[PDB]
RNA sequence: AAUUGAAGAGUUUGAUCAUGGCUCAGAUUGAACGCUGGCGGCAGGCCUAACACAUGCAAGUCGAACGGUAACAGGAAGAAG
């Protein structure tokens, strides 16, 4: 129903006097499949507790995304910490043409035809914040006609 | 009707985010090499020595331009078998 999807599991260290003590970080994205999407980071000492802590963070950080018939509205960009992400509406692009950690966030939002490309750093944590900054900044023709033109037949044409 | 088209990964660190190279997954070739090998179709086939070349062939034709008769096949005569 909410399409839980783990992206990456890492292994981080802390370096104490005894030695190095390890823990695990997860990155999971959830979403219904009609324009709601959220990621949660999560970290714990073992692997399945780190993924489960990511699931609880991802459910309470969902946003709203406007999509036209399972695809985007317009070409939009997204920037977060050296991760520049470009995305196209791809009018029947027929497939989520996106890279690692950019494909997974677009599968759970419900969007199906994107030509996407990630420039800069492709660190998996930062590119998920780059796409989510790109998707909620994207506006529908109903929102643009609500503030400009005052007619959806006059805004689009 | 005459284009509908854009994926990333590994590796600097105890771990991190950056920067930044290296490397890989793709397609292609007048290809070569190794192993293997049934048929057909359509193509392609000295990229190096514009190095050197045995032998054959690759530009002849026209008698309705002309003098002609070296052959060839007949004819016309002359003989004689």
């Amino acid at each position: 129903e909410l399409q839980e999807k783990l992206i990456a599991v890492n292994r981080v260290s802390k370096t104490v006097k005894g030695g190095r003590i390890f823990s695990f970080t997860a990155l999971t994205v959830v979403g219904d499949g009609n324009g709601r999407v959220g990621f949660g980071y999560g970290k714990a000492r073992e692997v399945p507790a780190a993924i489960q802590k990511a699931m609880e963070k991802a459910r309470r950080n969902m946003i709203n995304v406007a999509l036209n018939n399972g695809t985007l509205q317009h070409p939009v960009k997204g920037v977060h910490t050296g991760s520049r992400v470009f995305m196209q509406p791809a009018s029947e692009g027929t497939g989520i043409i996106a890279g690692g950690a950019m494909r997974a966030v677009l599968e759970v939002a419900g969007v199906h035809n994107v030509l996407a490309k990630a420039y800069g750093s492709t660190n998996p944590i930062n590119v998920v914040r780059a796409t989510i900054d790109g998707l909620e900044n994207m506006n529908s023709p109903e929102m643009v006609a609500a503030k400009r033109g005052k007619s959806v037949e006059e805004i689009l044409g």
